[PDB]
């Protein structure tokens, strides 16, 4: 009963999460999943700032109303080559990462580890944050709050 949350560094509060290192996210579960970082899903906006300061992925992910892939550098296998906020149009599925907005975090570029998730609630599930460094920080909690998501 165990649960992997991957994050990255931070980029004007923006970092993305994937769970147990797969598509696996649903939109309910990408809230919830934020709430449990004391962070909401990102807005476009937000997330334009987050890559003009050197955020980019190549994984689809939630923010606030869209599936986004931000881009940096241009790459064949990454949003089909695009740069910018790239935005996902036509998929037949509905689970993706996510992305996350932290407030409190730096302005700019924080690449250091996350060591908590502030937000989650009692529960019976290990949850272990994994930084991309391999730092991790495990729990037992809970963060779901749909029961179609467990
Ligand atoms: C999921 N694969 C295909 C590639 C996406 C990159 N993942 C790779 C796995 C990983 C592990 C810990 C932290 C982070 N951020 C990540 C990011």
């Amino acid at each position: 009963n165990q649960i992997d949350l991957n994050v990255t560094c931070r980029y004007a509060g923006v970092f993305h999460v994937e769970k147990n290192g797969r598509y696996s996210i649903s939109r309910t579960e990408a809230a919830d999943l934020c709430q449990a970082f004391n962070s909401t899903l990102p807005t476009m906006d937000q997330m334009k700032l987050a890559l003009s300061k050197g955020f980019e992925t190549c994984r689809y992910g939630f923010i606030e109303g869209n599936v986004v892939i931000p881009r940096i550098h241009p790459n064949a296998i990454c949003a089909a080559n695009h740069t910018g906020v790239y935005i996902l149009v036509t998929s037949n599925t509905s689970h993706y990462d996510t992305y996350c907005f932290n407030a409190s975090a730096p302005p700019e570029e924080d690449c250091t580890s996350v060591t908590d998730l502030p937000n989650s609630f009692d529960g019976p599930v290990t949850i272990t944050i994994v930084n991309r460094d391999g730092t991790r920080y495990s729990k037992k909690g809970e963060y779901r709050t749909h029961q179609e998501d467990i």
